[PDB]
C-alpha cells in the first residue's frame, strides 16, 4: 500500500515515499530533526490514513536517510536554501503544480520557507511544532541537534524519550528502540550531514530559520498551526509568535503532550489534520 522510489532533484537523488497515488489532491510531509531522522520514522502512521483520501509525498529531507546530499555545506542557512529547492524539485519531478505541505519542527521550518519563496505551489498548510519563530535555545533542541559531540545509545534513548510525553507510548522496551536505532545514527552517511546541517550551534540554528514579521504577515496560505503543550524541544510560545503573526493560521494545542505529536496522539492528529484539508474548519 506504499511505494518507494529514488528521484532526482537537482544535484543529488531524493528517496521517496508515496501513498494513495491514484488520488487527486496532494499533501507533502515533511519530517523533523531527531537524529537519525527520516520520512517514515515520522510519518508512518500518518500515511495510511491520509491515503485514503490524499496522494501523500514524504521525502527523506536532504542531508537525512537515504537522501544524502551530493557536496553537503555547513551552516544551517544554506542548508534551508537546499530544504526549499529540494522540495521544488520533487513536485517538478512528480509533474505537480499545487499541494497541502506538512511539516514537523525542521520541516514545519522548511514549509514556511516554501511559503514565503513559492506560495504559488501550496494550498494549506499543517504545522507541527515548527521552527520559525525566535527562541533561546532548549535543553532538547540542545541534545538533539549537538547529539553528535557526545554519541551513544544512551543519549539517543534520552531524545527519544524526551519527544513523547508518555515514552510508554513507544512500546514496552525503549532501550531495544534506541539499539536498533543507534546503528542507523553512527553511519558516515547519517552523522556527518547532520553535523554539518547545525555546525554553527544551536542558537545560530534556531535564528536561520526565523522569517521576519513583513515576511510572515504575507504568507496567505490557510494553516493550521499544531503543537504540543509540553513540547520540550520548541516552546509552544512558538507556536503562538506565529499565529499572532500569520493571517489565516488557526492554532491546536494539545495538554499531556510530547514533541511528536503525531505519534502521541496519532488518531487525534491524523483526524484534525485530515478534518484540517478536508475543509472542515474553513471560513
Ligand atoms: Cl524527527
Ligand atoms: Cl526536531
Ligand atoms: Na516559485
Amino acid at each position: 500500500g506504499m511505494q518507494t522510489s529514488n528521484i532526482q532533484t537537482g544535484s543529488f537523488n531524493t528517496f521517496l515515499n508515496e501513498a494513495g497515488t491514484d488520488k487527486d489532491t496532494s499533501i507533502l510531509l515533511l519530517h523533523g530533526s531527531g537524529p537519525g531522522a527520516n520520512a517514515m520514522s515520522n510519518w508512518q502512521y500518518a500515511l495510511p490514513f491520509l491515503a485514503e483520501n490524499y496522494h501523500c509525498l514524504a521525502p527523506d529531507i536532504a542531508g537525512f536517510g537515504l537522501s544524502q546530499h551530493n557536496c553537503p555545506p555547513n551552516g544551517t542557512s544554506h542548508w534551508i536554501d537546499i530544504w526549499v529547492q529540494q522540495q521544488i524539485d520533487l513536485l517538478d519531478a512528480k509533474g505537480i503544480e499545487q499541494t497541502h505541505i506538512v511539516g514537523n519542527s525542521m520541516g514545519g521550518g522548511v514549509t514556511l520557507h516554501l511559503l514565503n519563496r513559492h506560495p504559488e505551489r501550496f494550498k494549506k498548510a499543517v504545522l507541527m511544532g515548527p521552527v520559525g519563530a525566535p527562541f533561546a535555545p532548549t535543553e532538547g533542541l540542545t541534545k538533539g541537534w549537538e547529539f553528535y559531540k557526545d554519541p551513544s545509545k544512551e543519549a539517543l534513548e534520552y531524545l527519544i524519550t524526551k519527544f513523547l510525553f508518555d515514552p510508554s507510548l513507544l512500546g514496552n522496551d525503549i532501550a531495544s528502540i534506541a539499539a536498533q536505532r543507534f546503528d542507523n545514527v553512527m553511519k558516515d552517511e547519517v552523522r556527518l550531514q547532520f553535523e554539518a546541517m547545525f555546525s554553527g550551534g544551536t542558537k545560530k540554528g534556531i535564528d536561520a530559520f526565523v522569517l521576519s514579521d513583513d515576511e510572515l504577515n504575507n504568507i496567505s496560505h490557510q494553516m493550521l498551526v499544531t503543537h504540543a503543550r509540553e513540547d520540550f524541544f520548541i516552546p509552544l510560545n512558538n507556536a503562538y509568535y506565529l499565529i499572532d503573526r500569520i493571517p489565516n493560521a488557526q492554532l491546536h494545542v494539545f495538554d499531556h503532550c510530547g514533541h511528536w505529536v503525531q505519534i502521541e496522539k496519532k488518531k487525534a492528529f491524523n483526524n484534525l489534520t485530515k478534518l484540517f484539508f478536508d475543509g472542515m474548519f474553513d471560513d
